[PDB]
């Protein structure tokens, strides 16, 4: 019950919001709670946890875990970077804006034109492979997929673990999921309540480690 | 004792999502509480409230308090257009978006490979101002006090109380509520341009304190107003 001690984790967790100005902003519906759920669990078998945690559904900070708040995907880009050298597990359950206003009013306020933000998991896997990440055992995405013309949802989910190239991903299929390995294995991911899927997440991060 | 005994509230509440696709959206900072501290005082001191509430999901529902709950503007609107004919009180506190983009995706937006397009915006309606003008033509009988909220700063083109006068003026509302800000905790600035602006032209100050005692100075301002008619 006490695996992942010497562990260090850091997850990220919630929306990010791109501003628009002082007040006004993009975000998105998520509410943080199964990031939140992997960082309680991390922690409660013996991982020093650190949370970055952007937009939440009024979510209480867990205890034992340093929280580092955000708002915008720089922001959050910025702040894995931060605590990137040290960690051990990156858990990247928030979701990401990928686009941002590129002009941010100054004052209280035609169109808004959108500029990319960086992908921070794939800026995670690149920098392991390029070996500025020695210490980086476990490099875990997060996906919401669904089936549609273009393909299956499980379909979308493998060419998704495909390109990001992280060692695990975990499907959430928008009302069982999926958990997709890099070496092929896929497990489904029965639904129940945030706590027990958080074990089932974790249990598949510590099977990981000891692999390697 | 029990002022608002009798008097029927409507009440809006919270910021709206202008939804982009049904993930994304366009949204602002508001809490909705100061919105439910004034529900739930009209609630405690008498009044018959509805509350109409935007993005306030972790908010505890006023006791005493019928929950209308929405999400976009439009929604607010026809919420509003709904509940209308039973107030007599019409406080409009919520942090309405004024541009909606045009069109709403079916589908969660993708990122591609080409250059993302932008986000065109469509205004939304005033609802505080579609209720002024329903009221003028008739269509409200029971409607005795109009409310509106706004936040003023001071630009290069006036101060907090030029604006808000101009802001009242223009809405036509019966009390505008100014800068009801901040919850007056450790390191948060008082700037002092709290004020409550009849169409009278009276001029109080509104103190910056905690969201509760500004609710009861907002319900005061409520209940003098009434009294005067
Ligand atoms: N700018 C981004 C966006 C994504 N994420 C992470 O990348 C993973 C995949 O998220 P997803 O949105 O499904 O990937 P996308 O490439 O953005 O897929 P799609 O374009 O279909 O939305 C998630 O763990 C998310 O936290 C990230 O680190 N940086
Ligand atoms: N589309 C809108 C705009 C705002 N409101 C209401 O009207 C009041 C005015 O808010 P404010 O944003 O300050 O007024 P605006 O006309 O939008 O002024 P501005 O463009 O400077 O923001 C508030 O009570 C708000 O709930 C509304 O009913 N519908
Ligand atoms: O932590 C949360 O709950 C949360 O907010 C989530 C945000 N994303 C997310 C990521 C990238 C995106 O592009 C996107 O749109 C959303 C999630 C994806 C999957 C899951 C998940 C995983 C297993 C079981 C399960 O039930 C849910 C949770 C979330
Ligand atoms: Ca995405
Ligand atoms: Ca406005």
């Amino acid at each position: 019950h006490h695996d992942m001690a010497g562990v260090k984790a850091l997850v990220t967790a919630g929306g990010t919001r791109e501003p628009l100005d002082p007040v006004r902003f993009i975000g998105n519906r998520s509410s943080g709670k199964q990031g939140y759920a992997v960082a309680r669990v991390l922690a409660q078998r013996g991982a020093d946890v650190t949370l970055i945690a952007g937009n939440t559904a009024g979510l209480i900070d867990p205890a034992g875990v340093e929280m580092v708040h955000i708002g915008s995907a720089t922001q959050l880009r910025d702040a894995v970077s931060k605590h990137a050298p040290d960690a051990n597990v990156l858990v990247m359950a928030a979701a990401v804006a990928d686009f941002r206003p590129a002009h941010v009013a100054a004052a209280k306020i035609s169109s808004i034109d959108l500029v990319r933000n960086d992908d921070v998991l794939a800026g995670a896997v690149r920098a392991r492979a390029d070996g500025q990440l020695p210490n980086m055992r476990a490099i875990v995405g997060f996906a919401a997929e669904t089936g549609d013309a273009n393909g299956d949802v499980l379909f979308h989910a493998r060419a998704k673990l495909e390109r990001k190239g992280c060692d695990l991903l975990v499907v959430n299929a928008v009302n069982d999921g999926w958990l997709l390995s890099a070496d092929g294995t896929e497990s489904a991911l029965e639904h129940g309540s945030k706590t027990l899927m958080a074990t089932r997440i974790v249990d598949s991060i510590a099977a990981f480690l000891k692999s390697q």
